[PDB]
């Protein structure tokens, strides 16, 4: 398919009319571009403001996989043993509300003007972090609310597909894993998943100060190509 269609600081209504209302995917530029943490988040800043706090970490490529675990580490310890003496194992410090945890670090960001589009408060927005090494996958999932992700350190791979597409995603039946596809997207079992294969879809490579918008419940698969730090902004 196409990329997902970039836009320089567009207004709240045109926001809102465009892809907000029908559930249309954008990259939003110019607005996370100039916050605090594009230019002072460094290992070295991580480090020194968090390295030793606790954090849950996923160890294993993917979370589908039947090897795949989840623990908890200080930071410093994640930093050394998943990211820089190279890893044996692949590490994410996924879907952490860490800003919670270290609300020095929220000085950092700031909430995007287009969440008060929503019928929903302020305070009830889940602001998550994602950071690990290059080659972390999320497969294909789909999320409950509308999300904001910014792309603070490296690189992002992204695959989005309709909530309409979804028979072709063959999504599992488990109740658990209900919102999680069945399909390894860059290596798909065609022969297991023939409708896959139809599936329209469409993909970007988001990078630093750059904002992705994902519409609730669509389909959206990840694949970090480089050292990767991104926030993700839950809200309705
Ligand atoms: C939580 N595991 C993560 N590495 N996969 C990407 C995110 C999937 C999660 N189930 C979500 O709601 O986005
Ligand atoms: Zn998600």
């Amino acid at each position: 398919g196409g990329t997902v269609p970039r836009l320089h600081r567009p207004s709240l209504q045109h926001f809102r009319e465009q892809f907000l209302v029908p559930g249309r995917p954008v990259i939003l530029k110019g607005v996370a571009d100039h916050w605090p943490c594009m230019q002072k988040w460094s290992l070295e800043y991580i480090q020194e403001i968090a390295g030793c706090r606790t954090v849950p970490v996923e160890v294993g490529s993917r979370y589908t996989d039947e090897e795949w675990s989840q623990t908890l580490m200080t930071v410093n310890e994640f930093i050394s043993k998943y990211i820089v003496n190279e890893p044996r194992d692949v590490g994410y410090l996924a879907q952490h509300q860490l800003f919670d945890q270290i609300p020095e670090l929220k000085q950092d960001i700031s909430i995007p003007d287009y969440c008060s589009l929503g019928d929903g408060e302020e305070e009830e927005i889940t602001i998550n972090a994602w950071f690990g090494p290059q080659g972390t996958i999320s497969p294909l999932h789909q999320d409950p609310q509308q999300n904001f992700l910014v792309q603070v350190m490296g690189r992002k791979y992204i695959r989005l597909y309709s909530p309409q597409e979804s028979g072709a995603l063959y999504p599992h039946d488990t109740h658990l894993l209900h919102n999680t596809s069945q399909v390894d997207v860059e290596n798909p079992d065609l022969e297991k998943f023939p409708k896959f294969a139809k599936a329209p879809f469409l993909s970007c490579i988001l990078s630093p100060g750059e904002i992705l918008f994902i519409p609730v419940k669509y389909w959206h698969y990840v694949r970090a190509l480089d050292l990767s730090f991104s926030v993700s902004f839950w809200w309705s």
